[PDB]
C-alpha cells in the first residue's frame, strides 16, 4: 500500500581517529520521524549491537561515553573519548512506520593504525633478566637473554644458573617468573603491558601449591631502546622433600588460561596451573598475580590470556635452559549480541541457485518468545544492513520490505520458540548473512542472532 519512503544517510560514511578523540556522526532522514530512532554498532563479523533507542536514550550496558540527540528529521550519535572497543561501523534506523529503515552507515578506522605503539614496543624486543632467590632455603642465582616478537606473543629465551648450582629442585616451577609484553593482543583489546611503555610495569605472584609448597616472586620490567630488562626475585618454601618438586618429577606445564581482570586500579591475572608429572598425573598450582603499571594507562575489560611454555632444551642439571612462551588475548564467551540475557541462533543458510528456495530459522531461548515482535534483517556482502520482514508476537500481521514483497514469507512457532522465514524465487541481490532480531516497542532491535549466510550462485 501507499506508504512513506523514508530515506536515511549518514555522514560521514567513514572517517580516521585516534582514541581519546570526540567523534560525533550525524544521520538525516528524508521526512520526519519524530524520534524513533535507534543507532548500532557493529564490529567485524559481529552481528549490530543496539547502543540508543528513541534518539537519546542509552541501552542497558552501554557506557556513558556515548550519547544521542535529535527530533525530526536530524540526529547525532557522539563519543565523548573514543576508546579501543569502539572502532566499528555505525548504523543508524529509523522505526516511525514500516518500512524499517537503515542509513548506509560509518566506519571509523584507526588512523595510522598502530604506528604509535609500534614505535616504543619494537616488532622485536630482546630480553636481558636477572632473577635471585632461595627455594626451601637454597639459594640461587640465574640470569637469561633472549628475544620475542610482542605483537605476535612469542618469546624465547637462554637461562644460566649462575650461583647455586646444580639446583635441587624442579625447575619448572620457575619458568613462569622468566612478562606479558609479549602477548598477542587483539585491536578491540585494551593492552595494559604495552602500554605501560617506555616507563615499564611490575608484577607480584604466590603459586599455591596442592602440598602446600608455597612460591612468591616479584618482577619490576623496564625498557631502553629495543630490549626489556627484568629484575626477578624468586621465594619457595615448605616443598615435602618426597614432592615432585624435591625429587625433579614435573615434565611440563599443561597449557592454560589466565583469566585478567581489575580490581583496587591495577590488572590482576588467576590462573589454575598443572604440572604433568612422571607416571602420567597432575601436580596443581594456583596462580594470583598483580600487575601494575608505573604510570597511568587505559585499563582493559575483564578478558583471558592463553599460555603454553615449554622448555625447547636443557644439560643434565638444567644449568643451560632454552624456555619458549606463546601467549594471546582474547574474550571469554564465545556473533551475536544482546542487552539482556535472551540467545538467538540463525540456521538453514546454504548454496542456491538462482530461483531456487530456502527455508532460514532462528531459535529463541532464555526468554518468552511469544511476548516479542520478531524481525528478519540481512546484510549483503559489503553492503549495509537492510530490514527484510517483521512479524507480530502472535503471528497474525506482517509487513516485509518492497524488495522481497511476494517472494519471502516470515512465520513463527511459539510453543518451539522459533522463527521462519520462507525465501522464494532466490535473486543474486537475496545473497546476504541473514540475521534474526527482536524488536522492542522503544523502536530498536535490543537481541540479534550471529547471522547466517545465503549464497546464490550457477554453474
Amino acid at each position: 500500500g501507499a506508504h512513506a519512503d523514508i530515506q536515511m544517510t549518514q555522514s560521514p560514511s567513514f572517517l580516521s581517529a585516534s582514541v581519546g578523540d570526540r567523534v560525533t556522526i550525524t544521520c538525516r532522514a528524508s521526512q520526519g520521524i519524530s524520534s524513533w530512532l535507534a543507532w548500532y554498532q557493529q564490529k567485524p563479523g559481529k552481528a549490530p549491537k543496539l547502543l540508543i533507542y528513541a534518539a537519546s536514550s542509552l541501552q542497558s550496558g552501554v557506557p556513558s561515553r556515548f550519547s544521542g540527540s535529535g527530533s525530526g528529521t536530524d540526529f547525532t550519535l557522539t563519543i565523548s573519548s573514543l576508546q579501543p572497543e569502539d572502532f566499528a561501523t555505525y548504523y543508524c534506523q529509523q522505526a516511525n512506520s514500516f518500512p524499517l529503515t537503515f542509513g548506509g552507515g560509518t566506519r571509523l578506522e584507526i588512523k595510522s593504525g598502530g604506528s604509535t605503539i609500534t614505535s616504543v614496543i619494537k616488532p622485536e624486543m630482546k630480553i636481558k633478566l636477572r632473577m635471585e632467590g632461595a627455594v626451601n632455603g637454597h639459594k640461587f642465582v640465574i640470569e637469561g637473554e633472549g628475544i620475542g616478537k610482542p605483537y605476535e606473543g612469542t618469546q624465547t629465551l637462554d637461562l644460566t644458573v649462575e650461583e647455586g648450582a646444580p639446583l635441587p629442585f624442579s625447575y619448572d616451577i620457575l619458568t613462569p617468573a622468566f612478562n606479558r609484553a609479549f602477548t598477542k593482543y587483539p585491536e578491540d583489546i585494551p593492552d595494559y603491558f604495552k602500554q605501560a611503555f617506555p616507563e615499564g610495569y611490575s608484577w607480584e605472584r604466590s603459586m599455591t601449591y596442592e602440598d602446600q609448597g608455597i612460591c612468591i616472586a616479584t618482577s619490576d620490567i623496564t625498557m631502553e631502546g629495543d630490549c626489556f630488562f627484568y629484575e626477578i626475585r624468586f621465594d619457595g618454601t615448605n616443598f615435602p622433600p618426597n614432592g615432585p618438586v624435591m625429587q625433579k618429577k614435573t615434565l611440563k606445564w599443561e597449557p592454560s588460561t589466565e583469566k585478567m581482570y581489575v580490581e583496587d586500579g591495577v590488572l590482576k591475572g588467576d590462573v589454575e596451573m598443572a604440572l604433568l608429572l612422571e607416571g602420567g598425573g597432575h601436580y596443581r598450582c594456583d596462580f594470583k598475580t598483580t600487575y601494575k603499571a608505573k604510570k597511568d594507562v587505559r585499563l582493559p575489560d575483564a578478558h583471558e590470556v592463553d599460555h603454553r611454555i615449554e622448555i625447547l632444551s636443557h644439560d643434565k642439571d638444567y644449568n643451560k635452559v632454552r624456555l619458549y612462551e606463546h601467549a594471546e588475548a582474547r574474550y571469554s564467551g564465545g556473533g551475536s549480541s544482546s542487552g539482556t540475557q535472551v540467545q538467538l541462533v540463525e540456521s538453514g543458510g546454504g548454496l542456491v541457485q538462482p530461483g531456487g528456495s530456502l527455508r532460514l530459522s532462528c531459535a529463541a531461548s532464555g526468554l518468552t518468545f511469544s511476548n516479542y515482535a520478531m524481525n528478519w534483517v540481512r546484510q549483503a556482502p559489503g553492503k549495509g544492513l537492510e530490514w527484510v520482514s517483521s512479524i507480530s508476537s502472535r503471528g497474525d500481521t506482517t509487513y516485509y520490505a518492497d524488495s522481497v514483497k511476494g517472494r519471502f514469507t516470515i512465520s513463527r512457532d511459539n510453543s518451539k520458540s522459533t522463527l521462519y522465514l520462507q525465501m522464494n524465487s532466490l535473486r543474486a541481490e537475496d545473497a546476504a548473512v541473514y540475521y534474526c532480531a527482536r524488536l522492542r516497542n522503544s523502536g530498536g532491535m535490543d537481541v540479534w542472532g550471529p547471522g547466517t549466510t545465503v549464497t546464490v550462485s550457477s554453474a
